[PDB]
């Protein structure tokens, strides 16, 4: 199946996934000298202050943290958004090295991993309509970069022991994940894709302009973990992103000039 080896990698992905040569996929260069200022962009909404985590896993192709999405709890508006979307989980890309990691890149420059938080438009229901949907999905993307360490991401890091493997799993309730959040929320925009299979191409894509710091020691507990089921050899769990996808026929919107 596919993965981010060298068999069965994203340039393989086409093959049993061929949206993966579509006109609106993601990750993308973020050129900034291209990205059009677009003062009708309203800011964005967050609201997550009665997010209910509940659980953590891993899923063998990176660690998710999954959130309660049967009511308006944790949710995103404004910016480029018409409707409300819920939070449903978060999970992160990140390298082998300090140097890669990240999947959008910012005038071909790499974070050292990228921050996904997962929303679904409620006007459809479940997840699972939303992502047949051009609007289904609003994707906050925050890119991570190494310096000094990020406290409100300790307690994700501290659980990381306990799903070590694929299809491990852990209790994980009262997250806060405003926690990991940058100061300022000044973004860029762009229709997109889901980044791993199936690739469906039902996102709007929100990337902040601001990363947010973390260790070096932080940064190190995550690859640690193992693509790997138990028992079975280990295979680190490092360079789980997807190299940029040409931008075509899209702009790239900027809520700042
Ligand atoms: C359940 C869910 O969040 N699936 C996702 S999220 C996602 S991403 N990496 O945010 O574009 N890719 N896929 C397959
Ligand atoms: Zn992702």
């Amino acid at each position: 199946h596919w993965g981010y080896g060298k068999h069965n990698g994203p340039e393989h992905w086409h093959k049993d996934f061929p949206i993966a040569k579509g006109e609106r996929q993601s990750p993308v260069d973020i050129d900034t000298h291209t990205a059009k200022y677009d003062p009708s962009l309203k800011p964005l909404s967050v609201s997550y202050d009665q997010a209910t985590s509940l659980r953590i896993l891993n899923n063998g192709h990176a660690f998710n943290v999954e959130f309660d999405d049967s009511q308006d709890k944790a949710v995103l508006k404004g910016g480029p958004l018409d409707g409300t979307y819920r939070l449903i989980q978060f999970h992160f890309h990140w390298g082998s090295l300090d140097g890669q990691g990240s999947e959008h890149t910012v005038d071909k420059k790499k974070y050292a991993a990228e921050l996904h938080l997962v929303h679904w438009n409620t006007k459809y229901g479940d997840f699972g309509k939303a992502v047949q949907q051009p609007d289904g999905l609003a994707v906050l993307g925050i890119f991570l970069k190494v310096g000094s360490a990020k406290p409100g991401l300790q307690k994700v890091v501290d659980v990381l022991d306990s799903i070590k493997t694929k299809g491990k799993s852990a209790d994980f309730t009262n997250f806060d994940p405003r926690g990991l959040l940058p100061e300022s929320l000044d973004y860029w925009t762009y229709p997109g894709s889901l980044t791993t299979p199936p690739l469906l191409e039902c996102v709007t894509w929100i990337v902040l302009k601001e990363p947010i710091s973390v260790s070096s020691e932080q940064v190190l507990k995550f690859r640690k973990l193992n693509f790997n089921g138990e028992g079975e050899p280990e295979e680190l769990m490092v360079d789980n992103w997807r190299p940029a996808q040409p931008l075509k026929n899209r702009q790239i919107k900027a809520s700042f000039k």
